[PDB]
């Protein structure tokens, strides 16, 4: 093995921001790098547009105008004075012409067209792909360094098959017979806790395989280190009748051979305006610009030597996804956790070794959910106990594995839901059905019969899960997966290790999080950190179907390789670094299995048949472009609008699906501007009050008002107009799904911001604030 | 129908007749998470174990009290008005329909005492919304 | 009545089906969803006997049918009045088959008899 | 004229008091449950030995919606 | 603002001086796809290509 691409699965997220480096973001290449970065800008800013426009200026432009100034505006009057400003690739050229017909007056006239298109736009999160030279074992050592005459050529082929694939009712693997993995317990299938449902086809009126091929969008392209021009990945729907161009993404390669992959613009649409997307997942007549596919490369060196990066051990994949609306807020269980769990078998979790750095991510991610979900701000007894420990600089007690601390550790561990799903149940027919004795999540279809009172407390976290469709099933609610619950159980029991250096940096959770963040940033294995960073920000449950990807990812059958390599640091595991690659069909878009299905429906029996890699059905795991994302909701916007709260008859805690990436309760900018400042601030308005009123008040009173404002959390669905605005607006669930198609790009984006002098108010120095146009 | 009328601007939220048909209330559940002083000799203090509540700094204890005091609930969410359950539609019209049966389960606001607010900023008299859902 | 081709060539695959009234959990509580009644009549008395149950079972009275026996020993079974109703007026039956919170007076069951001649 | 036949339904002679009066298959019913029901010694064979309510339980509730 | 072209009609004149007026193609549309026209007469955010207006002419004979 000679050269290898990293990451093995790249991720790019859609946004209406432009596909240019200064105005875009990059998928994390190091976990936890930017958790407290209060200068982050995930929306396009006025400053950014001003600079890009100033940098488009002269160029000789500023006196090729003066040239024109004394010569008097007509047509090539202005077409000359375009071009000099290379802005055609950001704004359609005529709108630029419309701009100058109605007249430093040129700067303002073109800044307003840029602002109309891009101001406050959701920036695209692009993925950098790197080539690494390997070893005698194939271990990455260093990024490829091109010398004179060396050339890298990348190839990308992607597709979207959502409109071609099957309905998503629930995860088919919930009925798949197994011995159990690190991600999913044998009990779910064995005891029928959440049976897999059959699924009919999407767009069922398109019949015969050959006509259904039109439902698949696909495109490809190539770029080289000899030319940094961007190449669009453009397909058509219906594919080859009136047709729509679908920008699935864009690719760039720079001087040093790095591939930058931009996702699409976030455009979803029906073939007829009256076909509304009223279902969370399955909407006929719709297409979106999500895609996924195969990334390969060829390295040509000065010496004629040529190396092909196309095998599945050194090739890569790319998938595009909905935006991340809280990029610094990490899912409690990530897709990288699924990769790690997929390589473990449930019965060998006895042999698992636990450090405190394997347990800390669970507690840290949960603690930070307070910024996106109300229940974790004010209804989570573990987050409150962590606050109690921080108050007295006593968080380090949790790192104590001795007997004097067992009851402290156990008290926290016992609040977590056990992924065996065999606790808090009563059995009928010990034919056995496991019926939860804790709080159930009812169906909307009500029955006026007295609910059975819950005898068992609700465990953590307070999120729905794969079995939501079945009231009374333990799998209605989310559990950290078996291998992570084992880590926590080892922690509680005292069978864990930790270093003294860690203890000394563990007086508060934030201090230790900053310490562990530094361990990532100084870990020398950049190829494997980049593989992990691309996935540590993606959700890993529940899957109904999820946010970015769904349940095939939690099975080892989807990987051609999945190996433990190393701790993040020699002495600190932090859940580990792994070499993993996806199973790939090496023919890509030209695979004979590109357009395969299972007939009128898909069912778990089809998945059962696919386990055997020699079977006819094994193509299910050997991914062709489009295969990773076809399971998800079409369009993704209606799935996002459905990925929010699920209310119970009991008001609190409010269950939330995926709040780390699609927040539910946020802290608006409006509130930030009412607790930002201290009473001493040299400002005519302080926290929304006149200087005189703000300083005429007691200090206690001033600080109390800060905290009240800080305490006001806003439903994320209300950060834009999702059908609830206006006199007699209907609001409600279904209007949210319809309106999200246009309003996704106006939803609030959560961003770390400073509080420079919190005083005694109780407000942390770093807060996470939701910016939108309506909540300012 | 006598509740909030939302504008494109988030704040302030317009309300019709909130003095008699409240729009945002302070639930019982929150009241039980701020009415106790750290001094209380109970196994549960403001929704926390005795050990946790007394182990934190007094500063922190009072801040948690005021955070709870500041959580206001949509009055229409104080009983099941069509928004409860997996894939519940919710929305304006289901509120009109369900109120026929649910008016009698809507939260009722009543003055309640806070014996020792200390330095929390909570007034000695609060007005708390009682309903079966929000308790 | 049905060709093997339907199953063999997967012409119309059977679909999984969830429970009606799924918020009623545990078999014991789900017994409340079943409406039942019984009765007996004789040749010696022509009086009609109603078959009346309750929903939810042990609230609304549900007349599932009526039975009679004339002096010649022939049984006459009348069905219900065609009354269907939700437990709450706002629960509307918008699905062709599966509407939670609804009962009707349809039924079916077991018909037995015993003959008793004069010679004992 | 298509003939005359003697036929009888399978019945549970305990009727309302049968121990299978209230049996089901858990959270869903599927064809695998009907496959197992063919074996007369299975835990599922009760599907074919009718107790009161067993013939009409499949039909629409209420019947009026199914008729429309 | 994102604007739509609306063909309200077409006009021809032949060599005999006859004006021929064609109406539009029948295209109606909302400014947003989700704005549905559920009222018989009053639907906000819609436009159609119906029109009406004024017809005038000028006759110019050989003798000026
Ligand atoms: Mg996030
Ligand atoms: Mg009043």
């Amino acid at each position: 093995c000679q050269y290898k691409i990293y990451p093995p699965l790249g991720i790019a997220r859609v946004g209406n921001g432009p596909a240019i480096k200064p105005l875009s973001l990059s998928t994390p290449e190091v976990p936890w790098a930017h958790l407290y970065d209060t200068n982050v800008q995930y929306l396009v800013t006025q400053q950014e547009l001003e600079q890009l426009l100033e940098e488009a200026f002269g160029g000789n432009v500023i006196n090729e105008i003066s040239q024109i100034k004394t010569k008097l505006f007509k047509q090539e009057e202005i077409e000359t004075i375009t071009g000099l400003l290379g802005l055609s690739h950001l704004v359609p050229q005529q709108q630029l012409s419309r701009s100058l017909d109605n007249l430093q007056q040129i700067k303002g006239a073109l800044l307003k067209v840029l602002s109309d298109h891009y101001l406050h736009a959701v920036k695209k999160q692009a993925q950098n792909f790197y080539i690494y030279k390997c070893d005698e074992q194939g271990n990455p050592v260093e990024k490829l360094k091109l010398t004179d005459g060396d050339k890298v050529t990348w190839r990308v082929e992607v597709a979207n098959k959502k409109s071609f694939w099957y309905d998503y009712n629930n995860a088919l693997d919930l009925s798949l017979h197994t011995q159990g993995s690190g991600n999913l317990s044998k009990n779910v299938s064995k005891h029928r806790l959440a049976p897999a449902m059959t699924a009919k086809r999407r767009n069922p009126n398109v019949i015969t395989n050959s006509l259904r091929k039109q439902l698949v969008i696909s495109s490809q392209g190539s770029v080289s280190s000899d030319n940094n021009t961007q190449v669009p990945l453009r397909g058509k729907f219906p594919a080859n009748q009136e047709r729509h161009n679908v920008l699935q993404g864009s690719i760039e390669c720079d001087n040093e051979g790095v591939l930058r992959f931009y996702a699409g613009n976030g455009i979803s649409q029906a073939l007829s305006p009256s076909s509304l997307n009223t279902d969370f997942a399955d909407n006929s007549n719709w297409f979106d610009d999500i895609c996924d596919g195969r990334v390969t490369a060829v390295v040509e060196l000065k010496n004629g030597d040529t190396f092909e990066i196309q095998d599945e051990q050194s090739s890569a994949w790319v998938a595009t996804t909905p935006p991340d609306y809280a990029p610094q807020i990490e899912p409690i269980v990530t897709m990288y956790d699924m990769v790690s769990g997929a390589a473990l078998k449930e019965q060998d979790l006895d042999n698992l070794t636990t450090q405190f750095s394997d347990v800390f991510p669970i507690l840290y991610r949960l603690y930070r959910m307070q910024w996106v979900n109300q229940a974790d701000f004010t209804d989570n007894a573990v987050n409150t106990q962590i606050r109690e420990l921080n108050s007295e600089l006593g968080f380090a007690q949790l790192l104590d594995n001795s007997a004097s601390a067992k009851s402290l550790r156990e008290g926290i561990f016992n609040q977590f839901r056990n992924p065996l799903f065999d606790q808090d149940i009563d059995v009928d027919d010990p034919s056995n059905e496991w019926v939860s004795n804790s709080r159930i999540i009812p169906s909307k279809d009500e029955t006026n019969i007295a609910a059975k009172p819950a005898t068992s407390s609700l465990k953590l976290p307070f999120y729905p899960n794969d079995g939501i469709d079945y009231p009374g099933s333990p799998v209605q609610w989310f559990a950290i997966p078996p291998f992570m619950y084992q880590h926590l159980q080892n922690w509680a029991a005292g069978d864990f290790s930790v270093t003294q250096v860690e203890k000394e940096s563990a007086n508060t959770i934030e201090e230790l999080g900053l310490f562990y963040s530094e361990q990532f940033k100084n870990s020398p294995n950049s190829a494997l950190l980049c593989a992990r960073g691309a996935l540590d920000a993606l959700y890993g449950g529940g899957f109904h179907p999820g946010v970015e990807l769904t349940w095939p990812m939690r099975h080892n059958l989807i990987y051609s390789q999945n190996d433990y390599v190393s701790s993040v640091t020699p002495e600190i595991n932090l859940l580990g670094l792994r070499e993993f690659r996806l199973k790939q069909d090496l023919q890509g878009l030209n695979s004979p299995n590109m357009y395969q299905d299972f007939g009128h429906v898909i069912a778990v029996d089809n998945v059962t048949a696919s386990i055997d890699p020699n079977s006819d059905a094994a193509w299910l795991w050997r991914s062709t472009p489009g295969d990773l994302t076809k399971w998800m909701g079409i369009p993704w916007q209606s799935a996002a609008a459905s990925c929010q709260a699920v209310y119970t008859p009991e008001d609190f805690p409010i269950p939330s699906w995926w709040a780390a990436n699609l927040p539910v309760h946020v802290l608006p900018l409006a509130r930030y501007n009412k607790f930002k400042d201290s009473q001493s601030a040299d400002l005519p308005e302080i926290n929304g009050m006149t200087h005189s009123i703000a300083q005429g008040m007691s200090e206690e009173t001033f600080e109390h008002l800060r905290l009240e404002q800080f305490s006001q959390r806003l439903d994320w669905l209300h950060t834009a107009d999702l059908g609830f605005v206006g006199y007699h607006a209907e609001g409600g669930y279904t209007n949210g799904l319809i309106q999200m198609v246009s309003q996704w790009k106006n939803m609030a984006m959560v961003m770390a911001r400073p509080v420079e002098n919190p005083g005694s108010s109780g407000i942390p120095n770093v807060v996470y604030v939701a910016y939108s146009q309506a909540d300012k």
